[PDB]
């Protein structure tokens, strides 16, 4: 019993984790085999980081400018290729510690743990997601780009982020490995806001049935709705639309308490009209929606790695 | 900026992990060098869980008893002692990922990161708080005992925790791994409870000051109060009392803002009298008492001038 905010067991990435430095620039990279993924900023200084030329930035660099230190160790760079917005630095050794992995690109409302790295040194781990607006509302210091976020995907390390920027807002933007980004942003230092974030209903309606799960009933009604006319009344709260997609990964959840989504979209709707009035919903005075159906069926199930 | 629920990286924790099997029960065993730490009612049957004596239980078992297992390796037992309500598996092998490590035990308010897991193998990390009465909030269903609670001090891992059961309010209790139990709890079948939660006073500051360090300031004041007018309302509203040694750890955070401790606790004073009134501190609508002074210098503190 009990329902928490859990983010992936981060041994198999910090075990991957690295320090770059450029000039005096120090960030973060990812050590895969015998390839090193950063920003490709780390090669800007504070002059050019306000209008970059990459192109010729990179041309006017050489291999042993790139210093890459994985512990005490040190590490030999034999190459360079600016893929997107990321570095790939050749160098002499493979990880040992590099698990089977894959490169993916998440869809906003999607969650991922992010290992906050400073010095190629873990830091902490959180639960993050992907918000709608393209941005994470991370927990991120000075000279932490270059820290990735990730799923386990069963046996496999689903890497879908890098940190690189702090949005004016307080939020942060990064990009997948393949090194573009997410949202409208870019690596320089300009005028970029983030659009005004929504709620994500999916993953409120998958809390609303871990809060089922777990014994709480209070919030369901004999109420009807359809598709359509919830997403009429949830628009005007900030909430994104609940799509035919959307009602079908939420199945398995209908299903293990005999809920339809439909009805559970009517006590979400009541919920948004009346508000919560001083009341908790597994431990919460607000509607968590940073929780997607697979995070709530993997904390209810004990799925382990 | 940004303030989340911040666990330590669990790495060295998850190579320590591994399954111990005895009779029909399985759970966690915390593999440090060649020992195998793990709770001791894993050689309990259910019946004589009702009423049992341990080191009577202990001395019918044999080291064949004892199904030990590291992926898919089984690891073999060489002996078995008792420590209080920990059962320490002598195996043949050393631990080759043992970190430097330490067991410590913690005090209410305290908080450490917790490594799920079922089968020794971990099913996620999360941040608790020892809450005053002894227990934890954690999420543990059935087969976590053995989970271990942890703090990180360089290379160095602070064990501080390990599951041992639920009680009937849905919260947990457990040991440090010299096997004490936090609280008055016992792991035999009888009748206990948890005694009366509080809100960790300290904690709530703490956080409190976090939002200011992250540009919230709407429930700050002008007001100021005595330490002793403040506890006057806080335990009417279920907060642990406030005290010097509390208010010497946050002098950091008192500092580092320009706000007194005593206005931090006359904007708390206004808050709990007057509630939210529709509002959000760092994400939340409830006042958040899991963060301690240190975790928030660990996520959201740089250089200071002198």
């Amino acid at each position: 019993s009990g329902f928490r905010k859990m983010a992936f067991p981060s041994g198999k990435v910090e075990g991957c984790m690295v320090q770059v430095t450029c000039g005096t620039t120090t960030l973060n990279g990812l050590w895969l085999d015998d390839v090193v993924y950063c920003p490709r900023h780390v090669i800007c200084t504070s002059e050019d980081m306000l209008n970059p030329n990459y192109e010729d930035l990179l041309i006017r660099k050489s291999n042993h400018n790139f210093l890459v230190q994985a512990g005490n160790v040190q590490l030999r760079v034999i190459g360079h290729s600016m893929q997107n917005c990321v570095l790939k630095l050749k160098v002499d050794t493979a990880n040992p510690k590099t698990p089977k992995y894959k490169f993916v690109r998440i869809q906003p409302g999607q969650t991922f743990s992010v290992l906050a790295c400073y010095n190629g040194s873990p830091s902490g781990v959180y639960q993050c997601a992907m918000r709608p607006n393209f941005t994470i509302k991370g927990s991120f210091l000075n000279g932490s780009s270059g820290s990735v976020g990730f799923n386990i995907d069963y046996d496999c390390v689903s890497f879908c982020y890098m940190h690189h920027m702090e949005l004016p807002t307080g939020v942060h933007a990064g990009t997948d490995l393949e090194g573009n980004f997410y949202g409208p942003f870019v690596d320089r230092q300009t005028a970029q806001a983030a659009g005004t974030d929504t709620t994500i209903t999916v993953n409120v309606l998958a809390w609303l049935y871990a809060a089922v799960i777990n014994g709480d009933r209070w919030f369901l009604n004999r109420f009807t709705t359809t598709l359509n006319d919830f997403n009429l009344v949830a628009m005007k709260y900030n909430y994104e639309p609940l799509t035919q997609d959307h009602v079908d990964i939420l199945g398995p959840l209908s299903a293990q308490t005999g809920i339809a989504v439909l009805d559970m979209c009517a006590s979400l709707k009541e919920l948004l009209q009346n508000g919560m009035n001083g009341r908790t919903i597994l431990g919460s005075a607000l509607l968590e929606d940073e929780f997607t159906p697979f995070d709530v069926v993997r904390q209810c199930s004990g799925v382990t790695f």
